[PDB]
């Protein structure tokens, strides 16, 4: 990962003995160092998968980092005699750098949150269509599965830029290349099964590809969680659950449907359960871990089901008589959806709260 190394080293490069500072050498490379950070940050910011509000924070902090560096360099060049203002300048740069990297890390978590909220369904829907074998659905689900594959591959590679874990990055990159290789073959295996569904040879071939795929995705998901800070993941997950609710609200009052919004919320919530449970199991068993796992168990075994049930009933009411909804009904259903989402959302906040109690 280059961008993370550029940032990490920069936080040390700017700390020079004032007597050692030389304008003609220490300034151009420090300015060059800063611009490499800004350039790399821009690539992340200006991805069209990147969210707008996080994009602007990255842009703003890049400008702040430039300004902070210029002021520090101005102070370095005012040192005389034997050589209080320089350390203040260093602190200002460190603060901007710290904020910039938080924004970048969470930009990557944005992608991880979206791409890995449901890594099972696209292939399952593909296989089930092929088993029928529904030609029209298999080709549709084939296309969707492949696009899903492109996303997790792309996101995996994007993540590596912000990790200094050379060995984890190595596994992630190899696994991503293998998935990229396997994906079109998995698709074709389903097409073959679709055309001859009663063939046990074609059934076994699909299952062989299915299992190889899920084994690699599981590996990749685990590796990515290992180069991701838990707090970032939970903070973004919580924020994304709110976004999903807002998307669902727009569908009720006017990818903005109750069905899909509920699908995203469920997936993200279950990912939160997986990631926090694993984090606790690595620890020694204590009152701390049991209290956190208990909060997780509430989300997973209660809140998720209760949410899915109410959201589904709302979805059924909208396809049944939604075409006749007056503003009052829309308001009632909007509130019902909000209260349902609050089931999941509050439970996520409780999990984060329990993790603080040590």
């Amino acid at each position: 990962g280059d961008l993370i190394n550029e940032i990490d080293t920069f936080q040390n490069r700017i700390e020079i003995d004032p007597a050692h500072y030389r304008r003609g050498t220490d300034r151009p490379d420090l300015e060059g160092h800063c611009e490499r950070i800004v350039s790399g940050s821009a690539s992340i910011a200006d991805a069209e998968s990147t969210r707008e509000n996080r994009k602007q924070k990255i842009v703003a902090e890049c400008n702040n980092l430039r300004q902070a560096l210029q002021e520090l360099l101005t102070e370095y060049e005012k040192s005389t005699g034997r050589r209080d203002d320089i350390p203040l300048g260093i602190a200002e740069v460190h603060k901007r750098t710290k904020d910039l990297r938080r924004h970048l890390r969470r930009a990557i978590v944005d992608h991880i949150s979206d791409a890995f909220l449901d890594t099972r369904t696209p292939l399952i829907l593909l296989i089930e269509a092929a088993k029928e074998g529904h030609e029209e659905n298999t080709r549709y689900r084939s296309k969707m599965f492949q696009e899903h594959a492109n996303e997790i591959v792309s996101v995996a590679r994007l993540s590596c830029q912000l990790s200094s874990d050379v060995e984890s990055v190595s596994v992630i990159q190899h696994t991503a290349a293998q998935l990229e290789k396997l994906a079109p073959q998995v698709a074709q295996a389903a097409i073959l099964l679709c055309h001859q569904p009663t063939s046990k040879t074609a059934q076994e071939n699909m299952e062989t590809y299915k299992n190889a795929w899920f084994d690699k995705v599981r590996l990749l998901t685990t590796a990515l969680d290992n180069i991701t800070t838990l707090d970032d993941f939970l903070a973004v997950s919580e924020a994304h659950i709110v976004e999903d609710c807002e998307r669902g609200i727009k569908g009720i009052t006017a990818c903005e449907t109750v069905d899909c919004a509920a699908g995203s919320i469920r997936g993200r919530a279950l990912r939160v359960c997986d990631v926090v449970d694993a984090e606790m199991d690595f620890l020694q068993n204590s009152e701390y871990t049991e209290t956190v796992k208990q909060a997780v168990r509430i989300l997973k075994t209660q809140r998720v089901d209760q949410f899915a049930e109410r959201a589904s009933a709302l979805a059924n009411r909208q396809e049944a008589h939604g075409l006749t909804w007056d503003p009052k009904t829309k308001e009632e259903e909007m509130n019902e959806f909000i209260n349902a989402c609050t089931l999941v959302h509050d439970a996520v906040k409780d999990i984060r709260h329990a993790l603080l109690m040590n």
